[PDB]
C-alpha cells in the first residue's frame, strides 16, 4: 500500500511509515511534461523531525509540513537536501519561512545558486570526497562519488537499516534514466558499489521516485545505467 503516482495529486503529500520513527513522504509534480512521484525520508530526532529533502516545490513542501503537523505533530528542526536540483532544494524557502534550519553540502548549496535553485542556508562539512561519512543526528549521510549529480548524498538511518538513496537509486520498475543532464554515467556503478561496500545490512531501500524495495534496487540502477550508457 505504498502510494502511487495516479493516488497523489500534485499538491498533496503522503507520508508512509518505513519503521519505528521513520517515514518516507510522497509527493508528485510535473517535469518534462510527465508528473512523476517522488521520495523523501523523515526520521525522527529526539523530540524533533530531521527531515531529507523538500517535496518537489514550494507547494508540496508546504503540504508535506502541513501532513507532519497533523500525522506527527513534532516539529521538523533541520532538514538535509540530498543534491542541487529541484526535487531536493525546491521548497527550501518554505523550510526556512517555517524556522526549519537547512543544510546541504558546500557543493550542493555552490551548484544550487549555480542553477537558480533555492540555496539550503547551512553547510555540511567533511562530505567533500568519495567514501565520506558524517553522522547527522539520527542518521548517517554518505557520498558515494558522482552518480545521479556530482554532488549527491544518500541516507543511511542505522538503528532501522533503512537506506534512502535519492536520485542515485532507482525504483524496480523504472527501465530508463530519462533525463541525465548534470550525471556522471560512468562514475554512477562505481558510487553504487561504494554505497554496497559501506552498507551492506540495509533492509529497507528508498529510491528518489517510486516504490522501496531492498538492495536489489544497486544493480537494478547499474543495469539502467550501464544500458544508458551503451
Ligand atoms: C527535478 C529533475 C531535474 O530531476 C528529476 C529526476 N530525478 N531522477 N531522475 C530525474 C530525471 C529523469 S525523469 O525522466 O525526469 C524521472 C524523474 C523522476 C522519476 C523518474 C524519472
Ligand atoms: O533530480
Ligand atoms: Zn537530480
Ligand atoms: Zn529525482
Amino acid at each position: 500500500e505504498y502510494p502511487t503516482v495516479s493516488e497523489i495529486p500534485v499538491g498533496e503529500v503522503r507520508l508512509y511509515q518505513i519503521a519505528d520513527g521513520v517515514w518516507s513522504h510522497i509527493a508528485t509534480q510535473s517535469f518534462d511534461g510527465a508528473v512523476y512521484p517522488s521520495n523523501g525520508l523523515i526520521v525522527r530526532d529526539g523530540d524533533e523531525l530531521l527531515l531529507i529533502d523538500t517535496a518537489w516545490g514550494a507547494k508540496n513542501t508546504a503540504a508535506l509540513l502541513a501532513e507532519i503537523e497533523k500525522q506527527i505533530g513534532l516539529p521538523v528542526t533541520r532538514a538535509v537536501s540530498t543534491h542541487f536540483h529541484d526535487d531536493r532544494v525546491g521548497g527550501v524557502d518554505v523550510l526556512r519561512a517555517a524556522g526549519v534550519a537547512t543544510y546541504a553540502s558546500p557543493s550542493t548549496r555552490r551548484l544550487a545558486e549555480v542553477e537558480g535553485n533555492e540555496i539550503p542556508t547551512h553547510s555540511l562539512e567533511g562530505l567533500s570526497s568519495s567514501g565520506d561519512a558524517v553522522r547527522f543526528g539520527p542518521v548517517e549521510l554518505f557520498y558515494p562519488g558522482a552518480a545521479h549529480s556530482t554532488d549527491n548524498l544518500v541516507v543511511y538511518v542505522p538503528s532501522a537499516s533503512v537506506l534512502y538513496g535519492g536520485c542515485a537509486i532507482y525504483e524496480l520498475s523504472r527501465t530508463s534514466a530519462g533525463n541525465v543532464a548534470d550525471a556522471d554515467l560512468a562514475e554512477w556503478p562505481t558510487s553504487i558499489e561504494r554505497i554496497q561496500q559501506h552498507y551492506p545490512e540495509a533492509q529497507f531501500v528508498i529510491p528518489g521516485h517510486g516504490l522501496p524495495g531492498g538492495l536489489d534496487l544497486l544493480k537494478h540502477t547499474t543495469n539502467v545505467v550501464k544500458a544508458h550508457t551503451n
